[PDB]
């Protein structure tokens, strides 16, 4: 009845409200083909436990099934997981297939390689739109998306590439050379994964053609399995800005102690910077002991400080990962930031003096407020920099955390603030 | 003529490094397909810029050879910006086009109906699979897609949809209604972009059926405005994490005076939020003046309460828009992060006591040591558990900012620390 009517991802919306057991029934009871999709969209802890816990004749059918890509993917979460039962569970495929999965396991699963899938269209470069067509309906079986057409020489490379639509309004009769695009846009097998991501999103394409080590074609990348690459990467992004240091976290799937491996790394890092500010206020202790007024405008100073670095970082690393801005702009971002520090500062020290005028303390109102347009001015540039510098350096600028520019912004605030009070004190 | 075998990415690629008369004269110098698709992929100022400063045919031409989905969007800016050259140069577009861009920028543009194409192919049931590759060799001309054909009825209801692969292996003598599929997933016209974006991101599709509440056809939505939509609609999210609150923000070309409105309102609201923590300073002067020592080491608790905020606050927040939890998992997690928010504190406390009795000041260390614990434990768990409340109050909890959760941690952190004084100086 209804088994043949329901489409796979009302099992995956109603996957996380549901039961083991019965889940593990309708894996085992779903046509082939759409218990082999659910899988596919799962977590690759729960890939590895159901193809470890599922039947080998299920196993038979959902690995035959299952494109290949998303296999080697599914087989390497085994590997990692549990090493020998992966070979075990690698027993029970076909030769061919096998093979293709073992040529595709060896690639790294942040390159294309690894988001690559071999069941490409691809046809000589002396055919005509004719042929091209009867091998479409004969090879659409097996195929991931006959939708573009790849044109390769005699060996392996690309030569050409053909929009099916584009045979769909051409002249029967008429060769494939005489309607192809040579100009073809393709990936390597190493090209990192962020870099098919811009390529296919830049070019509005849906198929891009990775390429090997010597350009023979050897297998296509799908603007699908790139949108949830996209969504990786924004996500490792933001984690990373909020000072935590895993790349694939799942907050649902993890335990207490794995939470605190990542927090307290970053957390301990940051904390002994956080010391030197200790030690640097250890030092200051005449010119605090003297006005204590001075100590009572600590937070408000670093906070906002920090607060204000937060602002320019973000909005400067965005600007880097959106490849909105090159490292070669930093000259010129450096201006076109300050002026704003410049006027994010006297607005600030504007209310924060009519507070000070109004603690009662009129006479340190201009160390206060001097001290507050300083560190908002400096704390700003900070911000805009640290991920200038990383670039120029080759590191990922989103490690220019929120709370590493807090902790460095309550340093320079302190240094900015108590020198700023001694050299008021002299007066 | 050379100037014309390039790729509009290549050129859009050398766009931010061309002198504003330069870019001015290759877009209007360019073949109409390559100007159109280059202004096509710019941001809505210097689009309605050119839009401008363009000559009266050129602007004719770009208008025309413009997607419809596109030619919406770029009057739309103008139209935001300059509202009577909106319509002055519209009246340079023929009825056809208007028309339809007409019924276009009536939608909201963070909506379904604001980024979709009326491009769409669509076929009655009545067909054979013979007919309708007829009717797409005729109707692929002016299309936006000939992959996706769409059946629907007399009035107009949407009754189903067929990918042309399915056409080409069916034997061309069958009846459409026979290989199509009328389990069909639509969007519907006042849906978030978001939403949208969800669907195609979920499903592995590449259009999308846009409809009325009536059920009828109007559009259709595809991947790569759906794969800007994402960019948009993420960056957007972590700019709000950075107390930055302007919707589509390009710093590249924003002014010093905007980037300065875009920040001032919540740095402002921020800094009204540390004056307390001046006062909350100011009545303890009491406890505060018997020691120095005490002031010495607040800056380190204070930040790291709001590190720690920090890290749960971005976990939790990415792990919302993500889908990956629920309104109603927080009781799980006010538990899950909670012995987290312990064992955290007394290993940063390990090291901290280490400097309190080395930096020379042995007198009492847990004064600060335990103020730590207490401190990192309890900014841990309100970074955690302040996005949770901002979103079931129908509000975007990625307003639950890092600087937001630090300066919380500055005022909620100085009450711990400093009543931990007031007891233990007692
Ligand atoms: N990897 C690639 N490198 C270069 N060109 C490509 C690549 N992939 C696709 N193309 C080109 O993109 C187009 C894809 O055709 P498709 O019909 O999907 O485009 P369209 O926008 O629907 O219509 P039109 O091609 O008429 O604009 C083809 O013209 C083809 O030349
Ligand atoms: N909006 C939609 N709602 C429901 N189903 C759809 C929708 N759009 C497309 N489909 C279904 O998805 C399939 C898309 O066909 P297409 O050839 O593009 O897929 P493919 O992955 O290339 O190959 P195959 O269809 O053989 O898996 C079609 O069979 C179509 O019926
Ligand atoms: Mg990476
Ligand atoms: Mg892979
Ligand atoms: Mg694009
Ligand atoms: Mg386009
Ligand atoms: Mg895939
Ligand atoms: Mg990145
Ligand atoms: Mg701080
Ligand atoms: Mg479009
Ligand atoms: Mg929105
Ligand atoms: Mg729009
Ligand atoms: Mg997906
Ligand atoms: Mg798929
Ligand atoms: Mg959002």
């Amino acid at each position: 009845e209804v088994l043949e009517e329901i489409h796979p991802q009302d099992l995956l919306a109603l996957w996380d409200e549901l039961k083991g057991e019965h889940r593990y029934v309708v894996l085992t009871l779903l046509p082939k083909a759409k218990a082999a999709e659910v899988l596919s969209h799962l977590s690759p802890e729960e890939q590895a436990e159901y193809l470890k816990t599922l039947p080998p004749w299920r196993l038979r059918e959902i690995l035959e099934e299952l494109s290949l890509d998303d296999l080697a993917d599914a087989l390497q979460a085994v590997r990692k997981e549990d090493p020998a039962y992966f070979q075990r569970l690698k027993d029970l495929l076909d030769p061919r297939t096998r093979a293709e999965v073992e040529a595709l396991a060896r690639y790294e699963e942040d390159e294309a390689g690894g988001l690559m899938t071999p069941e490409y269209v691809a046809v000589r470069e002396g055919m005509t739109v004719e042929e091209v067509l009867r091998f479409l309906r004969r090879a659409a079986p097996d195929a991931e998306t006959i939708y573009y057409i790849y044109v390769v020489d005699e060996k392996g490379r690309l030569k050409g590439v053909l929009s099916l639509r584009d045979l769909i309004v051409a002249d029967p009769r008429t060769r494939v050379a005489e309607i192809m695009n040579p100009k073809v846009v393709y990936v390597r097998t190493d090209t990192d994964q962020e870099e098919v991501a811009r390529l296919m999103a830049d070019y509005d394409f849906t198929v891009l053609p990775v390429v090997d080590e010597e350009g023979r074609l050897v297998g296509i990348v799908t603007v699908d399995d790139v949108l949830d690459v996209l969504e990786a990467e924004a996500t490792e992004d933001i984690h990373k800005l909020g000072a935590v240091d895993v790349p694939d976290l799942v907050y649902s799937e993890a335990g207490p102690v794995a939470l605190w491996l990542a927090r307290v790394r970053w957390l301990v890092i940051l904390i002994l910077t956080g010391m030197v500010t200790s030690s640097i206020l250890q030092g200051f202790e005449s010119v605090l002991e003297a006005v204590t007024a001075l100590a009572f405008y600590v937070p408000v100073l670093l906070g906002t400080g920090g607060n204000t670095g937060n602002q320019s970082a973000t909005l400067i690393i965005r600007a880097l990962a959106t490849r909105d801005l090159d490292l070669r702009d930093w000259r010129r971002v450096f201006l076109k930031e300050m002026g704003v520090g410049l006027l994010l500062g006297l607005t600030l020290s504007f209310l924060l003096v009519g507070k000070v005028y109004w603690d009662g303390h009129p006479l340190l109102l201009p160390v206060v407020g001097v001290s507050l347009v300083l560190i908002v001015f400096f704390a700003n540039l900070v911000g805009a920099m640290l991920p200038f510098l990383l670039r120029r350096l080759g590191v990922d600028p989103a490690l220019v955390s929120n709370p590493l520019v807090a902790t460095l912004s309550d340093v320079t605030g302190l240094l900015i603030y108590l020198s700023v009070a001694r050299l008021l004190l002299e007066a």
